Formats: C-alpha cells, sequence, structure tokens
C-alpha cells in the first residue's frame, strides 16, 4: 500500500500477501490497480490477465482493451496502456499459467515481453521460450494489437470477429486467451473462439483457468 513500480517492489518492502495493490510506473503518473501474485515463484508477478469463471466479457473494443476491464479480484485485462509502461520501465519475463478441467496445469514462459506504444498499435516483443505448455505465443512475435473495431492483423479479415478477443492476432490464432470461456473445457463453434493454447490441448479446447504475469528479470 503507497504505490509500487510493480509488484516486485512491493515483494521487497514485504508485503508477500496476494492480493490487490496500487502500481504508478516509473516516468510515468499513470496509476493502476493490479492483482500481485506473490506466492508463485518466487513472487512479485503482477497480473496482467486472468480468466477463471466467464463472469467477464472479452469481446471488447480497443478503447477497453485500452484502459482496462473486468474484476481485479476476478477476470481481468489489465489494459494495452497500463502494460505498455510496465513494460517499458526494465526487461520483464511473461509468464502464462494454464489449467484444464481435469485439473492438469501447465505453464510457457518468455524471458522478455514489451509492448511497442499505442502509436505502434501496441506490437508485441517476444524472447525466447520454455515451459511445458507447449509455445503457441511466438507465432504471434511481432503482430499488433487488434480488436473488433481495429483490424491491425495480416488476416484479409479483422480475427477478432472470428476469435471474439482482443490479441496480436496473425492469421489468425495459435493462442486465444482472451477468447470465449467455454464452460468443461470441449466445445465446438463455427470457428474456434474458445481460451485456447493450441499445443496443449489444441483450438476445440477452452481452459478453465489461465494467468498472463509479468516480473522484471534483469540479467
Ligand atoms: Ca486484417
Amino acid at each position: 500500500s503507497g504505490p509500487w513500480r510493480d509488484c516486485l517492489q512491493a515483494l521487497e518492502d514485504g508485503h508477500d500477501t496476494s492480493s490487490i495493490y496500487l502500481v504508478k510506473p516509473e516516468n510515468t503518473n499513470r496509476l493502476m490497480q493490479v492483482w500481485c501474485d506473490q506466492r508463485h515463484d518466487p513472487g512479485g508477478w503482477t497480473v496482467i490477465q486472468r480468466r477463471l469463471d466467464g463472469s467477464v466479457n472479452f469481446f471488447r473494443n480497443w478503447e477497453t482493451y485500452k484502459q482496462g476491464f473486468g474484476n481485479i479480484d476476478g477476470e481481468y485485462w489489465l489494459g494495452l496502456e497500463n502494460i505498455y509502461w510496465l513494460t517499458n520501465q526494465g526487461n520483464y519475463k511473461l509468464l502464462v499459467t494454464m489449467e484444464d478441467w481435469s485439473g492438469r496445469k501447465v505453464f510457457a514462459e518468455y524471458a522478455s515481453f514489451r509492448l511497442e506504444p499505442e502509436s505502434e498499435y501496441y506490437k508485441l516483443r517476444l524472447g525466447r521460450y520454455h515451459g511445458n505448455a507447449g509455445d503457441s505465443f511466438t507465432w504471434h512475435n511481432g503482430k499488433q494489437f487488434t480488436t473488433l473495431d481495429r483490424d491491425h492483423d495480416v488476416y484479409t479479415g479483422n480475427c477478432a470477429h472470428y476469435q471474439k478477443g482482443g490479441w496480436w492476432y496473425n492469421a489468425c490464432a495459435h493462442s486465444n486467451l482472451n477468447g470465449v470461456w467455454y464452460r468443461g473445457g470441449h466445445y465446438r463453434s463455427r470457428y474456434q473462439d474458445g481460451v485456447y493454447w493450441a499445443e496443449f490441448r489444441g483450438g476445440s479446447y477452452s481452459l478453465k483457468k489461465v494467468v498472463m504475469m509479468i516480473r522484471p528479470n534483469p540479467n
């Protein structure tokens, strides 16, 4: 309590309880609330996205993805502008944790994760992968962000109209973590628009719980 540059700075001053914290990145006056996961190894994780229970609508427009939406103690998207300022104050790694409907938990980690500015459509910059979920994000490396009202992908249509999220769509997605949460995992739709990570359970399986979290990775 009392704004922190990120969840790691809060942890370093003794707040090791996972909860809601106030964050203000360096070199900005941008204040935000975040959920800090201070338990997952090694602590200091700032949650930028979380799916858990289908309570929040992720089929949203650009301004909503820019500013952030959802419930900070539940499902939410932190906001492209907030994520930009966070990821540009140092080198941050990205950890994606995922759980299927049978209790299996896997992860994908990227040693660097940065977004370009809104002037560059929040283009994704991703570093090297390790994990046991398989790498379904690197296909999206270098792609701009796309929403239902702003097409910036390399598909001749708008991928958000089909995959139903806001995402760094290519043509269209190997991961669709801002897609439609389907109870029970297995689903069938005209288009694969679920919360999927293709290398783990494929495009027709919606993951029960997903977290995208970031933390300084200084080297
Ligand atoms: Ca397009």
